[PDB]
DNA sequence: TGAGGTAGTAGG
DNA sequence: TACTACCTC
């Protein structure tokens, strides 16, 4: 049982390589040249061309000098050109002596399985870094699609091809996506066109004929030992072949690499008492703050007519709903202004819906609307109902919103195998038959769910966390960008215990790409004011999150904070960090992964946060860095370890802390116009 | 869009 | 960043 990384370290050091060094009064055609004339690898940088051994044919190019040299480690520009050059290096002994393709941003392998059409391929992605005058080198395993046929078998052997088909050129290297027949296509309206031979249809899941996704999906699932022994079955094959850096027998544990191993506990939840799990007391507990809600509900009659589900089969379904939210300590009161409006909601007013939508405000304000619109008319691309709505009731009145014949047909599909058909509205003893009924099965998280984003939307906090972390206040960042557009995703959790989790009332649109000194500065202030409101003191310590890199005036965080006699951490949070993570078990000879590990490495760390299934796939870590040092960084790692718990949007664990995820969430909903200010002291999250 | 997680694809 | 498939609860 050895902990596993997909890195290795080299035995050689960064000044232990002597190299050749060329520079000239960008250049990539020189180098272009060399490399086709000498067939060696080379590298360049700016003006400068690095390589290992000496060029023979010389190309007609005269350099100022040349260098037989170790490089300078206290610069960064040939820390950055040194690193390419092993990389290029290990592309050109990846290309000969082994069977593989640079293509895309990857290196094609070989075909692995072929499904009806569809051919799979494996690949591998490499990257080189200098740390502290060691050569470490990463990898990560993915796969590729393609099709067999090309345009000639659309044309020859009957077939046809339309208008706005995406089509895909593969010339090796690189790929685009737009002499018997020539055929017109275009993506930048730049007039091209030529020989059908060699432009293939384009392998995405939404081009795909069904059979083939459910097919396609089974061989690129791969669960915890095949894309692991898979992964170092081909890297210890191109070692045996590369000669200028050399590595251990086994290169590949962590300790090779200097990694020290943590291992984290689950923590507990608090609402009304103590609980181990977050479904634990969902099913036999009083919800932490509870409240009284007014709900609405929108029903419309393609609803009915489409299929056969009558508007009192709504209410005895919200009859359920309320049974138990009456337990857990929550009042729901249907509104009366619903009444007046029978008969409505046609599929007319989907069609013409911007037009007759303001009357709809009297009746609804000041309650929680829950719509029950069909899905068609939410995924039709005419009507769009969803979209509409999201800005119509959210975006522009300030109303929580929260079903399609999906979930009532199977709710509905439960009633009848259990044989129960009778009136279940404001009738007891028989409510509870259903709410057992729906106990035992997986629709009772589905019941849930919905309840929880009525709650989370009407001001409810379902829990906290029973210990105290190590710090006072979390903000959470995030930008999303789309059409040329920024949002930013401002997020604020009061509390060590995460006693009120809300979102900062302020205007996220920016300008650029990146927050301003002054919304960073009123961040800060409203997080202490607020903060302050509830605790009736200043806090002693706040942990920044951020989503990716810190790009922001560093300097200017602590001239405002400082003014506070308030300590602070900047962390980054790194979703997707190409890496993996495994327990490899000698004795069975099987690659496994734990939730809750720890890789650290200074002031850097890999985190295991989920446990999917072996259907599922392979759990993806997560990489914490800490740019400041005013806190130990094993309190960081373990605030933002516990701070995933706190889904109370939801009743399924989710990967990422809470900052972040519901950063990501609010910049998402901000960005389309779904969600407007609101200042309070509750629990808002009305994105969810 | 009940909720979430993983894996592919495209552009920046 | 965005989209699409699947499975799990
Ligand atoms: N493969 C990727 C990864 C990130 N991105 C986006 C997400 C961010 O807006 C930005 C990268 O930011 P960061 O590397 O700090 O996470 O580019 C992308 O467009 N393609
Ligand atoms: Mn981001
Ligand atoms: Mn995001
Ligand atoms: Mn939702």
């Amino acid at each position: 049982m050895e902990a596993y990384i997909t890195e290795m370290v080299s035995r050689e050091r960064a000044n232990e390589l002597e190299v050749y060094v060329y520079v000239f009064p960008g250049v990539y055609h020189i180098m272009r040249a060399w490399q086709r004339a000498n067939d060696l690898p080379l590298a360049y940088n700016q003006h400068t061309i690095m390589a290992f051994s000496p060029v023979r044919h010389m190309c007609g190019y005269t350099p100022m000098e040349t260098q037989k040299r170790h490089i300078n480690i206290d610069s960064p520009f040939e820390r950055a050109l040194l690193e390419r050059l092993i990389k290029n290096s290990l592309i050109f002994t990846a290309e000969r002596h082994l069977h593989a393709k640079r293509v895309g941003h990857a290196l094609r392998l070989n075909q692995v399985q072929q499904i009806r059409q569809v051919i799979i391929y494996e690949a591998i992605e490499l990257y080189v870094n200098i740390i502290e005058n060691r050569i470490s080198i990463g990898f990560h395993l993915t796969h590729q699609f393609e099709y067999v046929y090309t345009l000639q078998s659309m044309i020859e052997q009957g077939k046809t091809i339309r208008p706005g088909m995406r089509v895909v050129h593969s010339n090796g290297r690189q790929h685009y996506t737009y002499s018997t027949r020539v055929i017109h296509v275009r993506t930048k309206e730049q007039r091209l066109s030529y020989a059908a031979t060699l432009l293939k249809p384009l392998c995405t899941f939404e081009t795909m004929q069904p059979q083939d996704v459910l097919n396609v999906s089974k061989c690129i699932k791969l669960s915890a030992s095949k894309r692991m022994k898979c992964t170092y079955r081909w890297i210890q094959q191109l070692r045996a072949q590369y000669r200028h850096l050399t590595f251990a027998p086994n290169p590949f544990t962590i300790a090779q690499n200097g990694y020290k191993l943590d291992q984290l506990s689950t923590p507990k939840v608090h609402f009304h008492r103590d609980y181990a799990t977050v479904v634990s007391g969902m099913k036999t507990g009083k919800l932490y703050k509870g409240g009284n809600i007014k709900i609405s509900v929108l029903f419309d009659e393609d609803f009915y007519l489409k299929h056969h589900i009558t508007k009192k089969d709504i209410y005895q379904f919200i009859a359920v709903l309320q049974k138990i939210a009456i337990a857990q300590g929550v009042n729901m009161t249907i509104s009366t202004s619903t009444k007046s409006i029978t008969g409505k909601f046609t599929d007319d007013f989907f069609h013409h819906f911007t037009e007759e939508v303001e009357a709809l405000q009297p009746i609804f304000a000041q309650t929680t609307v829950l719509a029950f619109i069909t899905s068609t008319h939410l995924s039709n691309k005419k009507t769009r109902s969803y979209q509409l709505l999201k800005q119509y009731f959210g975006g522009k009145w300030d109303i929580a919103s929260q079903i399609t014949e999906k979930t009532i047909e199977a709710f509905q599909k439960i009633l009848h195998k259990h044989g129960l058909k009778n009136f279940y509205p404001n009738d007891e003893q028989h409510c509870l038959r259903v709410i057992d009924v729906l106990k035992n099965e997986s629709f009772y998280y589905t019941v849930m769910n919905i309840l929880l984003g009525v709650y989370v939307k009407s001001g409810i906090q379902p829990w906290i966390l029973a210990n105290t972390t190590h710090s006072d206040c979390f903000i959470g960042i995030d930008v999303s960008h789309e059409n040329g557009n920024s949002a930013a995703g401002m997020m604020n959790v009061i509390g060590s215990q995460g006693h009120l989790i809300q979102q900062a009332p302020l205007n996220g649109i920016l300008a650029g790409e990146k927050i301003d000194d002054t919304l960073l500065a009123n961040l800060l202030k409203q997080m202490i004011k607020a903060y302050h409101t509830q605790f009736q003191r200043f806090p002693k310590h706040i942990t920044i999150h951020r989503d990716g890199f810190w790009r922001e005036h560093t300097a200017l965080v602590e001239k405002i904070m400082s003014h506070y006699e308030i300590t602070y951490d900047i962390v980054e949070i790194i979703k997707k960090p190409n890496r993996r993570m495994a327990f490899f078990n000698s004795v069975d000879n099987t690659f496994s992964t734990r939730q809750g590990t720890v890789y650290q490495r200074g002031n850097e760390a890999f985190l295991c946060a989920t446990n999917p299934q072996q259907k599922v796939g392979m759990a993806q870590p997560i990489k914490i860095h800490q740019v400041t040092k005013t806190l130990p960084f094993s309190h960081i790692i373990e605030d933002v370890y516990n701070l995933s718990f706190l889904h109370i949007h939801a009743m399924n664990k989710m990967r990422l802390p809470a900052t972040i995820h519901y950063a990501d969430l609010s910049a998402t909903a901000y960005q389309r116009g779904q969600v407007m200010p609101r200042s309070g002291n509750q629990t808002n999250l009305p994105f969810v």
